[PDB]
């Protein structure tokens, strides 16, 4: 679940905010997105994106609301290091990765201050 | 999901070996089942199922192999308390509190150690 992920970023970049950090980023890390990424961080996004897009098109999943963020699943968090329960189901193991593949992305991204709050609608 | 509900049991029966005690046990406790309860404890075990025949019937969830117990959800155990997290998705939610019900339900029901193990196919 979104709330998940958010828990799984501050796992892997202790002093990150999340929500302050990586929303409203470049032109993927925020809500859908436009263009090609402007950086390494920003592909992650994007990466992120897709992974959701694959996981809504599995005949044999389906979010509630067609939105993978609202599909809870069971993972933990032991010094940086994330991991997803072997016992979470196919769907909820898909999102899980999606997630910490997200998580371990941005923590070995530069962060490239320019590019926050960029102007998606030129650059984008 | 099934690994989240016995430890659910565990938490609001600290001694109790959920597999060993609640499996096998009445009319209900188990698979399926058939009949009338033999019991409290056995009705604990209908209910839980009629629950999850409800949760099946929700026209919102689709659950893995329409399987209720693939559904992964958040909860926390505090001091035999069980807690369903707020941020679970409806049907997550659902499933959660058909545990958790489940669970307290088993904590306050006797245990007679004669319903363990029946013999179903004459007494159900
Ligand atoms: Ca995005
Ligand atoms: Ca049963
Ligand atoms: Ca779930
Ligand atoms: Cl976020
Ligand atoms: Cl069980």
């Amino acid at each position: 679940a979104l709330w998940q992920f958010r828990s799984m970023i501050k796992c892997a970049i202790p002093g990150s905010h999340p929500l302050m950090d990586f929303n409203n980023y470049g032109c993927y890390c925020g809500l859908g997105g436009s263009g090609t990424p402007v950086d390494e961080l920003d592909r992650c996004c994007e990466t992120h994106d897709n992974c959701y897009r694959d996981a809504k098109n599995l005949d044999s999943c389906k979010f509630l609301v067609d939105n993978p963020y609202t599909e809870s699943y069971s993972y933990s968090c032991s010094n940086t290091e994330i991991t997803c329960n072997s016992k979470n189901n196919a769907c909820e193991a898909f999102i899980c990765n999606c997630d910490r593949n997200a998580a371990i992305c941005f923590s070995k991204a530069p962060y490239n201050k320019e590019h926050k709050n960029l102007d998606t609608k030129k650059y984008c």
